[PDB]
């Protein structure tokens, strides 16, 4: 199986997996089955940003969302990365819909790692920044269901013509090029991501969520892993 | 009095005000005497390299002091910022010379503060970056003995034309212009900093260190802060 | 009288000191006889953004302006600026109404200024973003009319409380720190500028316009220079 | 064939093929004759930098290249990229020697490039930075005799255990990910590189050079691409 490092942002309670009875934020280290969450008060059909950050100093993998004239929810958990990660990863954004429903729309994203060494010398980085995704993505990885252009966006499950979201869908997109996120002459390392979402259902419950995930670089959609899995995980262990 | 956090390099051991009995890197809140310490195994006459690294999520300062060839030292200590600092502040150097005397030489010096709120343009930043120094660097104000431009680097501290270290010298260099720490709608702040600096001292105990410092907008060297207070602090308290 | 470069987004045709029959985009070298033009599709009420590129290699300071759904518009002018700016400088915005009148609002501004040196750490740098604006915004030199705060954005002329945009009315932002934009070991410099902005006007000819310009450290409005003059000239020469 | 826009650094005089009767720096559109170039006073065994950029309002591909305490060397020519190059291409460095050699070393690397549309959230950009390279760089596709890791340096031709340099030597490295260079909502486009150096020989006639380049994606080391055609060109039309 994969190695999974995640923030997800689950719309959709599952209370026998350990969710909250509410939306919530999750950092999820190799299982579905959140080792922290928060409470979400998630906006059906409104754009929204999540930051995600972590420092290899600091050890602490924190994650926030918001919407524009809202507070924000805030989750973090103390983990070293460098016990669950390989030193060579893959990035990248998931989600799913199941019997319940919501598009999954990403209209940016952006990424930056930075290993620092104690050479003079001393700064290794990576940055990308997406504001908008072309119909043919050459530097992205499109896995499942996941489609870029269609009015400038990334959508990670599908969506028909006319903006109805489709149930049962997964899909996920990766960062094309492998990321150095551990060095063993790096004396700081970090990396942050943001991204902005449109979760909307025509439904009072949509499902399932989007996550930002950190993964082996060969990692691909699991079997089954529809719905509360959220493309992430192959069961919820 | 002025409103100083810090980081210091302390190269002089003074263990009446409770200095470790070695060199050694110390974040300061508020006063002299550190609120944590880790031992430095400073190399007289070599470039080395220091980052501090902060954010308001996880509320931690942090350091890392490095040279080629070794191993770095790392200090860190959780402090919410918010209750310390003002909304707006001044960064810098500082560094003295007492009885015991070095160079305190800045080869390079960056910043870079971010404020992200949670409006859809989120982010508000301020970065500079110093590789050289000139004799006339209009956007950094010099206090006390620093002096800018001599073999293109910032020298805190008085040396001779020989390159003689002086002892019984304060100085400070911080950027011109105000930086805005905190914002009522920042969602995510955070800062850090990157210097690089030689300590030289043709004696086998070099004194005193040198600081990065964050204080308050008009703050000023404080009297009698030669020595052991690191330009810094009006007394040990 | 003070040393202006500055890229003009004039809303205003005065086709006695060499306007063009139409808004218009313009390069301003110590004028505002603009050295270049091109025709500027403006739009009463909508965001737009503006870029301003210069770099020592090319000596060419070009900008582009545009609207979402809309063509941009470009201009450009051969010019080294090394012979028309001293070596540090204030970086700004202004604006000015006269008897036909504008809003002059600035949503975000952001400016990077870079000189890489033949040494081996060759970079200096300055950045700023601004993505909102505070009520008390400590590192802007605001001059005239000018006003920050109001729902998070930089006014730089008279609006009543009712969104009003006032005639007769001058302001300029500065960023506190000055900029260095010449170095004597500079083998590569640049700069780069973008700020969107909302110009509205309930009047079918708005007035006058907005630019952002480079000028001596101590520049002030000059008098007089209200409407056509741009808050940057004190004549039409 | 390939689709090759280069910057060379061309240590030895080919006078049949255009090269002046010196070492020279060079822009290379489509041919090993280059269509601009610059007496370039290269030092055997000293660290240099080069720095590439260009843009597409200005449609002009410039170089710069120094040593420390020495002055620079600079080639411009104006070409518009969009007319050379495809949408999406990759982006390298190549060497060779041939029967005069050199090595061809390269201790750090950096490029950016800028896609900003007319939307509101204009900015796209990809930036990657090494100041070392692994043993494993996986960021890196290596062709040829490219090899990373040795002293934590990238060697683009065949070096000895001793420091060595082989003849008859061709190598190259290019970024992992495809770039995207030109966009149709695109209002500006950027790009620019900067990679440091050390061409060393035991002869008193060093051979052959170091190219940055930018490629259709799946580009390859042409056959016989050794000497003078810097692993470049299949021939030197
Ligand atoms: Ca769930
Ligand atoms: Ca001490
Ligand atoms: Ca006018
Ligand atoms: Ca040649
Ligand atoms: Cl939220
Ligand atoms: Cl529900
Ligand atoms: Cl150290
Ligand atoms: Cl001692
Ligand atoms: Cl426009
Ligand atoms: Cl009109
Ligand atoms: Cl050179
Ligand atoms: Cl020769
Ligand atoms: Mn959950
Ligand atoms: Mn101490
Ligand atoms: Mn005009
Ligand atoms: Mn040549
Ligand atoms: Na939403
Ligand atoms: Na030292
Ligand atoms: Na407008
Ligand atoms: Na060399």
């Amino acid at each position: 199986a994969d190695t999974i490092v995640a923030v997800e942002l689950d719309t959709y309670p599952n209370t026998d997996i350990g969710d909250p009875s509410y939306p919530h934020i999750g950092i999820d280290i190799k299982s579905v089955r959140s080792k922290k969450t928060a409470k979400w008060n998630m906006q059906n059909g409104k754009v929204g940003t999540a930051h995600i950050i972590y420092n290899s100093v600091d050890k602490r993998l924190s994650a926030v969302v918001s919407y524009p004239n809202a507070d924000s929810a805030t989750v973090s958990y103390d983990v070293d990365l460098d016990n669950v990660l390989p030193e060579w990863v893959r990035v990248g954004l998931s989600a799913s819909t199941g019997l319940y429903k919501e598009t999954n729309t990403i209209l940016s994203w952006s990424f930056t790692s930075k290993l620092k060494s104690n050479s003079t010398h001393e700064t290794n980085a990576l940055h990308f920044m997406f504001n908008q995704f072309s119909k043919d993505q050459k530097d992205l990885i499109l896995q499942g269901d996941a489609t870029t252009g269609t009015d400038g966006n990334l959508e990670l499950t599908r969506v028909s013509s006319n903006g109805s979201p489709q149930g049962s869908s997964v899909g996920r997109a990766l960062f094309y090029a492998p990321v150095h996120i551990w060095e063993s002459s790096a004396v700081v390392a970090s990396f942050e991501a943001t991204f902005t979402f449109l979760i909307k259902s025509p439904d009072s419950h949509p499902a399932d969520g989007i996550a930002f995930f950190i993964s082996n670089i060969d990692s691909s959609i699991p079997s089954g892993s529809t719905g509360r899995l959220l493309g992430l995980f192959p069961d919820a262990n």
